[PDB]
């Protein structure tokens, strides 16, 4: 009976900011952080610690490997929040920091289109992704999507505006791709998929364009109004 | 209810011929051929030819991707049989051409030791393999193993007989290490895997150096006798 809601958005757009806020507003709300973030000392970390630097260091060698690991690690954290967090809340909501579809339809896709993965690497990844995401068939299935919307430029601010040694090289151009991949997926809804419920899940667009850090109340109101609809 | 037996042995031990021979003998007797062996000869088959072909040219680049895809293809292909085949035979037995256990502890373990997977790939694969098998491959658990123990030169000769222009190389030295790792897991029973039960799991081991595609009644008498103590 748990609602599962993915919060989408570009690098350093504020997804984690938002989910950190939402978690403390209700004791019936919990957050699943995205693993690549914790990567960015268990065996998942060193590995993702390793695979992330290796990806940065050379993407067209390491993208498949990185992509497959990011997603399995996501599929395992989300399974372990639903089966752990929140036992009998009246109104339980689980907020996911991104989803298995951002893994593929935004990130995996982009690397394929950036020629950082070949057709065999991309078809294999999809095969792996699609046969598996048809195994769980309604467990991880989303109830709603919330899209934090920044400009690649708002996002670019915040990437520097944000502290991680390794991230300092991310150039503007990486972002406009993901943005159009984001805008085209979650608004214009051109981008099609092989998950026969995703073209009917509803979406909440949210201008994180104005700083919303000590002025988060009306965003949170839209979220509450949205939840009531679902 | 459906009994699962793994057929294990070095490349060209004679697994595909023994298993083809066995399946003719009984309507209770069914088979799951190895995905890899099928690729040598459908998008999976489109993917499978290419990465195998890639894995010959540059094992050091392609072993993670090959080992992940080989194992994924076996699981799903063992599941399809398990979910459908033998629903009611009276005494159903499915013979697997190799297993997720050889995927990992012969071929991947060897690929890494010989430095075609670096350390991180091998740890990721091992993590992938634990979770992929626990979530999806559970009901594939083995009732026993038929280890078709042979020797190196036999196989080279048999590779030649088959005429497979890709393998006709394979260093007698590479046939010689794959050969050595099967003893440890199966012959001496030393290798403790990550899956505890196998330690108990009954193993039959047959010497098959001699041409058998005419004479195997003794090979089959020991199967039948093995299967009944199960
Ligand atoms: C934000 C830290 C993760 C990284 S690192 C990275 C990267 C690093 C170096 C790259 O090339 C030099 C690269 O892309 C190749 C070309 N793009 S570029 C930098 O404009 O020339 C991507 N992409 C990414 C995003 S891939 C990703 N996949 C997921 N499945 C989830 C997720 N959160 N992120
Ligand atoms: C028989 C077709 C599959 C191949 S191709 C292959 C290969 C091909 C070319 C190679 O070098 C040019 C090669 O070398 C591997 C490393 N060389 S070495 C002597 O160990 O240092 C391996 N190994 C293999 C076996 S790995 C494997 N894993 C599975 N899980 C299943 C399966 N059938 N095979
Ligand atoms: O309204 C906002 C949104 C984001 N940020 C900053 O932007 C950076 C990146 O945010 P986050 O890591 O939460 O973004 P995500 O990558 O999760 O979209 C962080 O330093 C945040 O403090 C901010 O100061 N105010
Ligand atoms: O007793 C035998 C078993 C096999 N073969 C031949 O050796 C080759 C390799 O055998 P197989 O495909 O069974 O090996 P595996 O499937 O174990 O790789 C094939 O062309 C077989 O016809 C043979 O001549 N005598």
């Amino acid at each position: 009976r748990i609602k599962k809601i993915s919060i989408e958005g570009n690098i350093a757009a504020g997804k984690s900011t938002f989910v950190n806020i939402l978690k403390q507003l209700s004791e019936d709300w919990e957050v699943v952080p995205e693993p690549v973030a914790r990567w960015s000392l268990t065996m998942e970390q060193k590995n993702g610690g390793n695979v992330l630097q290796m990806m940065y260091e050379k993407p067209e060698r390491w993208s498949f490997t990185f992509q497959t690991y990011a997603c399995l690690s996501r599929i395992r954290a989300q399974l372990a929040s639903l089966n752990g967090k929140l036992k009998d809340a009246e109104k339980p909501v689980l907020f996911f920091e991104r989803s298995v579809y951002s893994d593929r339809y935004i990130f995996a896709s982009n690397l394929y289109e950036s020629e950082s993965m070949n057709e065999t690497e991309w078809t294999i990844y999809q095969d792996w992704h699609d046969w598996m995401n048809n195994q769980f068939g309604q467990s991880l299935e989303l109830d709603g999507i919330i899209y934090l919307q920044a400009t690649p430029e708002t996002c670019l601010h915040r990437i520097y505006l944000r502290g991680r040694n390794e991230e300092q090289g991310i150039p503007l151009e990486y972002l406009e791709k993901l943005h159009y991949k984001h805008e085209s997926w979650l608004l214009h809804r051109t981008l099609k998929t092989n998950f026969d419920y995703l073209q009917e899940v509803p979406i909440l667009t949210l201008d994180v364009n104005e700083d919303f850090k000590d002025k988060y109340e009306s965003l949170v109101e839209k979220v509450k109004e949205f939840l009531s609809t679902l």
